[PDB]
């Protein structure tokens, strides 16, 4: 039923004013950590994504009290999620490391002041030129991802007279074999280590592995940790060391729908089916069966960040459009609302089917009560948010106008670097509010200098 | 069967090399153009964009001579599929015009050399300040999308004292109300263009409509401009007018696979439906059924860029996965190849399942007889490459070796500006290959400054 559904959909709306440790109403203005997010679009030109330094401490503080089980842990953002400068120096303030997958995010967390110690890089392809980086700047981790790389790890530590600090990343067939590129499998983890501490410049710390993203279930976790610790205590006694650590990887999900009474996780997961404490809960039990005092490393991307931002768009154009029949009679209305973010933008909306609450910032307190759909400014037919809230259906007041700020909540996560300039429409600003509730400017809208800086061409004047 | 997909690959691949108008062989390697792709990959680091000037030419011809029974014919390239500068100027050099989607679109083709009266200005989302840039540069034409942004075009036409010159876009229902965001409805057109014409500013210039991308069968066009010319026709009865022209859009489609014998169409639209000739014949023979002398504006992008580049990518790394039974018996193993580009670089290969050929350009003679999976160098489980030769496999000679070059063919429509630097991978470079055979760098690959330089954070030192 749409009413129910509209009911429903309402019922959230007024859990996120009266009920979200992130957001307040003012003005009749949704409020995120007290900023009025319709007043803040007016000072910063739309689109663009507003981050809360706040809501990213209380994330971490999920993360590090999950781990309480366990006092050796060491907790590394995986910065794939979101490496704005500002963003990545929240979260060093914060207290935890980075993980890191290129050279460049190598170069940026050392810029942005995380030691090499709170560093570790993974990779399947980390050329020569990448791993001489990593190796010079004494990282805490560089991931073993092939026999292939291993060659020259071994090769360019010595070159460098450099310890290279690594753990050897094993994917477990919980087929692996087809669908997961990374890793070595677990029958050549043995040979792997063994030719490591013959090395005279390879450090082996331990094991790693990633389960994946959003992940809506316990198990996985539960099971590969368990093939990761069995295969670390068998070799400690084969081998005859004592594994510094083992980097159980990331994966925590993050809510992008909040009625998990409606939701089945392992067939939408935009609910997130476990939390925090059930993915530390799994990793702790099964590394407690072989040792308590080794280290765990985790690598928490999402979690970090996924609640911790709002995308602002300005309704900048409407239209109605009407199906007819044969004799000229109306079929149906479709009442279209145009944002200034489209899938250039929000990249995962597309890509990716990701859900995110869509609400009217400008007219938070008022029934959204219309069935909209939700355009993108593309010239491209495929550009509208196609995961709405019933169908491609969105619900929006049915007083919205143009000027009024749509915001999309969870925004935090895989948001920034995977933006584009399709159109030549150009890549968006990006705003902190720190913990004093201060808003500044942390990411520039491309300019127009932009989107032709990089090309070399002649000339007209 | 694999031993019969592996025989029509190698054919197909000894056609890339003995039939192809593109393409050579020499010193076992892939030649664009006679251009070495090997020894070029030697020459700029990978993964970078190669493009053909000549190619570019032989495309507009085909445009352009499938027109030839229309001789009051406007060809305006739509710059989304590619807005490099140098891309821009070969395709002005050509004697072409062009289409833009953005205000910064807009202003990249007024500076590369194409005049106001060589540009057409689409949208959904035209802001007073896009509309304001357009109206004072004289466009040839920008479309009304919509009633509300017709208000702005009078209005700001007004306040400038300048002429907009405007085409209607009527979007036939050939649900085109719930799926395309586009344009105005039929039954709108006449009192569009009755106000039109009363305002003081705004000059009408005919109706637009664009019926999509990569189109597989004439039918959707012709069916479309049949209802665009049978509403021009009307118009001009009741209104007293003589419309300039009709624009009818893009959508010529480019084979991406090429052994139409084996394919359907209308089920994997890689196979090119139709030619450009099939798309001219059924727009002429529809607007001919009105007028012979009115100009008729197309609107092609993929067209004229498509089959006009290719990718070249450097194999980085190697592995070999092993799916093992509970006995330890082998059954199956998987052959990794890991090149340098992934989904950041070659966007619609994840995102829109596009298919494009895949070969080893270092050893383009050879057998291409071993199964493979091709992995990106993104730390993502997803970023591999899934449109294979046979299900997610692709074909590479056996004897491939780290170092060696994959090209990826027909890479020259919407590929440049859809990359990312998500991972903190840059974005690549983009080389030319001019009419006389000489290559230049036309797009510097990103630098380590460019992925900060638009942040805004406290430095270090
Ligand atoms: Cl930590
Ligand atoms: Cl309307
Ligand atoms: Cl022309
Ligand atoms: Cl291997
Ligand atoms: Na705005
Ligand atoms: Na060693
Ligand atoms: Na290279
Ligand atoms: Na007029």
């Amino acid at each position: 039923m749409t009413d129910s559904i509209m009911q429903n959909y309402n019922q959230l709306r007024e859990q996120v004013i009266n009920g979200d440790r992130r957001f307040q109403h003012k003005d009749g203005h949704l409020c995120f950590e007290g900023v009025d997010l319709d007043a803040l679009a007016r000072q910063y030109p739309t689109p663009f994504y507003v981050f809360s330094e706040p809501e990213i401490i209380r994330n971490i503080h999920e993360i590090q009290q999950a781990f309480a089980a366990h006092k050796n842990t060491k907790t590394f953002f995986a910065s794939k999620t979101c490496s704005v400068m500002g963003v990545l120096k929240a979260i060093r303030d914060a207290g935890i490391c980075a993980e890191a997958n290129s050279q460049y995010e190598v170069r940026k967390c050392l810029e942005i002041g995380f030691r090499g110690d709170q560093i570790v890089f993974n990779g399947v392809v980390k050329k020569p030129a990448d791993l001489e980086y990593a190796i010079a700047n004494d990282l805490y981790l560089i991931n073993v991802d092939s026999l292939y790389e291993l060659e020259h790890i071994d090769a360019i530590s010595r070159k460098l007279k450099k310890v290279a600090n690594v753990c050897v990343r094993v994917e477990p067939n919980v087929v692996t074999a087809f669908h997961a590129k990374s890793g070595l499998d677990l029958e050549q983890a043995e040979e792997t280590c063994r030719r490591i501490l013959a090395m005279p410049y390879v450090h082996l710390r331990g094991l790693h592995m990633h389960v994946g993203d959003q992940v809506p279930e316990s198990e996985p976790f539960a099971k590969a940790t368990k093939v990761l610790v069995d295969e670390s205590r068998r070799l400690e006694e084969v081998l005859g060391i004592k594994f510094d650590l083992i980097n159980v990887g990331g994966g925590i999900p993050v809510p992008y729908k909040y009625d998990d009474e409606n939701g089945d996780p392992l067939k939408d997961n935009m609910y997130a089916g476990i939390t925090a404490q059930d993915f530390a809960d799994a990793v702790i039990r099964e590394v407690h069966k072989w040792r308590t005092d080794v280290e765990i490393c985790i690598e928490p991307g999402r979690k970090v960040t996924g609640s911790a931002a709002v995308l602002l768009t300005e309704v900048s154009c409407e239209k109605r459009k009407t199906n007819y029949d044969l004799n000229g009679n109306v079929e149906c209305h479709v009442e279209w609302k145009f944002v200034d973010a489209g899938y250039s933008v929000l990249s995962d909306s597309q890509h990716f089917d990701w859900f995110f609450y869509v609400y009217n910032a400008s007219r938070m307190t008022a029934a959204h009560d219309a069935w909209i759909k939700l355009a993108g400014p593309l010239s491209d037919g495929g550009d509208y948010f196609h995961m709405g809230v019933k169908g491609e259906e969105f619900l929006l007041p049915k007083e919205t106008h143009v000027g009024d700020i749509v915001a999309f909540l969870d925004a935090g996560a895989y948001t920034i670097e995977s933006q584009t300039v399709y159109n030549n429409r150009p890549r968006t600003g990006v705003v902190m509010i720190d913990k004093n509730g201060d808003t500044r400017l942390i990411r520039r809208e491309d300019s127009y200098e932009d989107m032709v800086k990089y090309d070399i061409y002649l000339l007209a004047a």
